DNA sequence: ATAAAATCACCCGCACAGATTTTTTAAAACGCGCCACGGGATTTTTAAACCGGTATTTAACGGTGTATGAATCCCGTTTTATCTTCCTTTCACTTTCTTTCTCCAGT
């Protein structure tokens, strides 16, 4: 849906683009997270979705 | 360049039918041993053949009235003879990669 010049000047020009470089911090945690999210089991994924999304959003700090 | 008509891959949960894969179990087998059973040589007893005779019990024979066996006509069942096929295989050809041989401009 974008014109080529817009795409160039917004994403592909090395002088005016911003990107992210992917790095790995801890190997143990990453494997567990990948297994939980992309694995065949359903219950751990549902529990993880419920904990982070349904909860942990009603922040009771107000500061 | 305008019209007419078509086709396929993946993501997300859940329930179930079907296809491997271990795991357990009952049957078959092997080695060793002993005593239950059958062979051989005497005693004993009884099953059946044999004479009677008598008293029944069966089968062959002569009428009636059916039930069935061989023949005919079909249609689903299984065999056998008869076509096409995909993987194995090499193999001559082609292509593509690697090393070598010069040219050759520059100093």
């Amino acid at each position: 849906e974008m014109n080529p010049e817009q795409l160039w000047e917004t994403t592909m020009d090395p002088e005016s683009r911003r990107m992210l470089r992917v790095t790995v911090k801890d190997a143990i945690a990453a494997d567990q997270l990948f297994t939980t999210l992309m694995g065949d089991a359903v219950e751990p994924r549902r529990a993880f979705i419920e904990e982070n999304a349904l909860k942990a959003a009603n922040i009771d700090i107000e500061n």
